[PDB]
RNA sequence: UAAAUUU
RNA sequence: AAUUU
């Protein structure tokens, strides 16, 4: 029946001017050569994104869906949740959050300026007194960096972000925040993926894998999941929120926000014109993440039941899931995934790329990452998390007047410290750069480079400094991504690392600790590394 | 724009 | 601040 969007025809305009690369990239031109492949998505491409996300939805539910939906509500009723004092909600606003149309921004909100507090009270009044008038939203194209990919189109068109004014964002938090903190875990138990750390997510996947007699795994993602959300899904989302114990005042707000904001509304471009109308998920709302995850979980568990997946063990993070189950032979397994995918499609959550059963944990990707294995110091298998380095390397080379990528290097160094690509490429380059700038003591996004060894031990285990014998997949992929971006091959990084290492040792202090721990892989005479006080 | 995780 | 979705 219903259509995800409708368009006035007005353009999707830019928040401000969009930054462009320069003829020299001083920080990254030693990292990689092919800067022509590094691009940032712009509003210029917004029109194309709109076409791909505008389409007719038809949903057909069934006993399996209904049964799951029932069970989820008997779980939701164990949750009691409170309102948030207008003030408490203001304090959860992020520092640089986009300012309101009504002459105040986040400085004012977080500091509880009177004008801001007053407007907000007024907006929350209106939610209580009017449960129908659509709330207007702004639509913008997100600016994100990527490496080109001819196999999949050349250059991706920009994601569309749709969000209400700042006043409404706070009110949302008042009504819903406590719920967002309690509901998912109460509904999905151990299947709620955002609860876990990267290490726990690995322990969990392995425990699941291990406890089957004959494991079969797969992953599923939905194509433009936000468009696939039906008006009805969003209302079913409401009724799940209401299953909790709630202040009467919340209920009225939840319902008002549902009917006015969440199921749809008009859209205005940054220059002010009417741009279109919306009958699906808005990316910009508080319930976007919770809602996606619950809704995906409902459909997925229903589909599991439609398709006969035996003994499923799930993991859901938004529209991304992994099911680990007992194989029924490859013949039946292939049949059931086909079924799973039909069921999901009938529920209006069709796949980007249809899924496939797999029988090796390394071959299951989800959230653009996967589990792999290498050998540890004493020769035991050590399982860990990694990904295609293509994007991180591309983002590593995004240098603009306004933007430096050094923060991104560090972010990826920490998150992925056991990965061969971090250890040989990013680390070498990061430390090489700061040594020459002579800025190791300096703080990057409130982290001290010289704390890395400690930081990494806390997070990844001392094994992170001594791992070796990486998988064929991981070696092939790293090699292939450095070749793709015109970076030196690993052998060259081996050389650079030795040099960096020696230089770091020269300086003594914490610098030499970094030199010895982070770069021990690079030497012939590997020094025995023990735990670190810090 | 929203959230989660990491610091 | 980073990353993910
Ligand atoms: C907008 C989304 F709902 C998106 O559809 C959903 C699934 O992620 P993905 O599978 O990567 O993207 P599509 O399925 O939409 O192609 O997660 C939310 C999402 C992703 N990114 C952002 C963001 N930057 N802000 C807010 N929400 N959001
Ligand atoms: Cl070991
Ligand atoms: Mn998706
Ligand atoms: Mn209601
Ligand atoms: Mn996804």
């Amino acid at each position: 029946s219903s259509m995800s969007y409708s368009w006035t025809g007005a353009l999707i305009t830019p928040c401000g001017p969009e930054e462009e690369k320069l003829p020299i990239n001083p920080l990254s031109n030693s990292l990689l050569r092919y800067h022509n492949k590094v691009y940032c998505t712009t509003s210029k491409s917004a029109s194309q994104r709109a076409k791909k996300v505008t389409f007719d939805r038809t949903q057909v539910l069934d006993a399996h869906y209904d049964s799951v939906l029932k069970d989820i509500k008997l779980a939701a009723s164990k949750v009691s949740a409170r309102l948030l004092t207008l003030q408490q909600a203001c304090q959860l606003t992020p520092p640089h959050s986009a300012r309101s149309k009504y002459g105040f921004g986040a400085k004012e909100v977080r500091s509880l300026s009177g004008r801001a507090v007053n407007h907000i009270k007024s907006v929350w009044k209106d939610l209580l007194e009017d449960p129908q008038t659509p709330i207007p939203t702004t639509i913008m194209a997100k600016n994100e960096v990527f490496c080109v990919d001819p196999a999949k189109g050349g250059k991706k068109p920009a994601r569309l972000i749709v969000y209400p004014d700042l006043g409404v964002r706070v009110c949302e938090k008042m009504a819903l925040y406590d719920i967002t903190q309690k509901l998912p875990q109460a509904v999905m138990g151990a299947s709620y993926g955002f609860q876990y750390s990267p290490a726990q997510r690995v322990e969990y996947l392995l425990k699941a894998w291990a406890e089957k007699k004959d494991p079969m795994g797969f992953s599923y993602d939905t194509r433009h999941f936000d468009s696939t959300v039906t008006e009805r899904d969003i209302r079913t989302e409401e009724s799940i929120y209401q299953a909790c114990s709630l202040p009467e005042e919340a209920r009225t707000a939840i319902h008002s926000l549902t009917e006015r904001l969440y199921v749809g509304g008009p859209m205005f471009n940054s220059k002010g014109q009417t741009c279109g109308y919306r009958r699906c998920r808005a990316s910009g709302v508080l319930t976007t993440s919770m809602g996606n995850t619950i809704t995906c979980y409902v459909k997925a568990l229903a589909a599991c039941k439609a398709a006969g997946i035996v003994a499923p063990t799930m993991l859901v993070c938004g529209d991304d899931l992994i099911v680990i189950s007992e194989s029924q032979g490859t013949e039946e397994d292939e049949r059931n995934l086909r079924a799973f995918t039909e069921a999901m499609t009938r529920y209006s959550a069709p796949p980007g790329d249809p899924p496939r059963p797999e029988y090796d944990l390394e071959l299951i990707t989800s959230c653009s990452s996967n589990v792999s294995v290498a050998l540890g110091p004493r020769g035991r298998r050590r399982y860990y998390l990694t990904r295609d380095p293509t994007t991180p390397l591309a983002r590593a080379a995004w240098e603009t007047v306004r933007h430096s990528p050094i923060n991104s290097w560090l972010g990826n160094i920490i998150q992925y410290a056991p990965t061969i690509w971090v250890r040989m490429v990013l680390m070498t380059h990061f430390f090489s750069i700061l040594m020459v700038q002579d800025t190791l003591d300096q703080n990057l996004y409130g982290v001290n480079p010289l704390d890395l060894p400690a930081i990494i031990e806390r997070l990844h285990g001392l094994d992170a400094f001594s791992m070796h014998t990486y998988s064929h997949h991981e070696l092939t992929r790293v090699a292939s991504a450095l070749r793709k971006l015109g970076a030196p091959p690993l052998r060259v990084w081996k050389s650079r690392a030795r040099a960096v290492r020696a230089s770091l040792i020269s300086r003594g202090g914490k610098a030499a600790v970094c030199g010895r721990y982070l770069f021990n892989w690079a030497v012939k005479t590997k020094l025995k590394l023990t735990p670190l006080p810090e």
